[PDB]
């Protein structure tokens, strides 16, 4: 599990390609190393990966072709940067929302409205069926970033940013068109799914 | 995430106003400073804000356009007090303000349409305080407050016509929306 | 708190009966002993219990008379096995599906094909048991398979089957049930809302 509070941005240092997967080597922030052992789970742009090897501030991970296909991770190139977050423990506060690290969909940066001191981004969902999990003032995961859902529509939703966000993540550098990993708030999906089942159940019981 | 159990009140000691943006400096109780770091979340009157700077017990937070638009924080004046809560650990609150209400305790809901989420025997977030809804009407609702609560928050000091931040219970919102979308059909 | 991720199985090596309570001594997997102290919470078959004593790898707990009729723990005989899990630790990575170790009812295995069908003791609770939802069985975090107004099933993977005592259960066996807390609230909110909807009429 993750909080959506990015602990750092790591740069992609090398890619080792294989038939069924790809190896990603990142240079991770020094503070992220203590306690870091192989097999640990780190989120890359919100996608949960496991440590395979560590060398100084250089950490390794393997990506199955599914992951590459389904997330923006498969489009990364060396020198590119990702948001990183180590797994959450019971002693950590949840600065954001409780995130799985499970990416199924991506969204596209549809529009950016920049003004003095402010930045609002609009995203367009790939799966409109998913908008039902994206509520006004709700939570949403973006490239591993926990964010408040601004105005939403049937096909898009937007978010308002603070400087802090722009200074800690890669979000601010994403251009129009950019594909971002999306993660629906698990707790929200659960609520919604549960209601539908109840309503279905009741409909039949009639 | 927050619990809605206020951990303290803090005094606003500095305000930096820029177009569509403020930076508030609050003086935090020493017991809330423990383990606080920049980037962390703290809710001010139920509103999630992010620490930008720590100077002793003086803690900075930026307030952006939407925040200013939707909450009563922009109304704060130096020397004013806010309900503060550090982020939860292991009612469960998002820290996302939907609207504000006026003390009419009975509250007159500014955006009356949101009443569909304010229900009897239900939870609600008032200025960061988790509460259960008492009686309602189409335009307003009531909450029953207790002594410790009044003393430990700025809610006590809240006078007729004063505005409060309303956090809709995320669960209820999800349910309500869901129900309608379904039963619309 | 608990995750629904069973940490092991332990054999009941002793039962000391009293009028008001009972004492079960289990033999805990060695891996579960480091850090364990009296007062520690350990779930047995998904039911939260407290360590009264530690004699080597044999750990003691007392069980209230009520808890005994209410759960399957009362059914235990020396030599029987239980699912065990220590409550979570600060340092534990957040995982599983947070369960409180509180058993609302039990169910009987009614058919086995691994797909197990169950029969709930307190059937008013079926409204919290939903297809595709979560359910706690003898402290195991599972997913509800098909459901009837009477019974529900689960489909078991071979690991689980050999990490827990679930796979060893036979027809007519009683299992401890933990209703997903968040599901209750939701199920509850729903009905509230629907009510409002009619009352507002």
């Amino acid at each position: 599990m993750f909080t959506g509070i990015v602990q750092g941005t790591a740069k992609l240092v090398s890619i080792d390609e294989k038939p069924n997967f790809r190896t990603h080597v990142v240079e991770l922030p020094d503070h992220m190393l203590d306690g870091l052992e192989t097999g640990a789970s780190v989120a890359h742009n919100g996608c949960c990966l496991t440590v395979t090897e560590i060398n100084g501030n250089h950490v390794s991970f393997d990506l199955m072709k599914e992951t590459l296909r389904i997330t923006n991770l498969g489009d990364l190139k060396v020198g590119d940067w990702v948001n990183v977050e180590r797994a959450a423990k019971f002693s950590d506060e949840i600065g954001g929302h409780l995130m799985s690290g499970h990416i199924m969909t991506t969204a596209e940066v549809a529009k950016i409205l920049t003004s003095e001191n402010n930045r609002q981004i609009w995203f367009k969902v790939q799966d409109s069926q998913l908008m039902k999990y994206i509520l006004y003032k709700g939570f949403i995961g973006i490239d591993g970033i926990s964010l408040t859902v601004g105005e939403v529509t049937p096909t898009r939703f937007c978010v308002h940013l603070i400087p802090e966000t722009l200074e800690r993540t890669t979000l601010g550098k994403k251009k129009l068109g950019a594909r971002v990993n999306i993660e629906i708030d698990p707790q929200t999906q659960a609520v919604v799914d549960t209601v539908e089942r109840v309503l279905a159940a009741r409909e039949n019981a009639m």
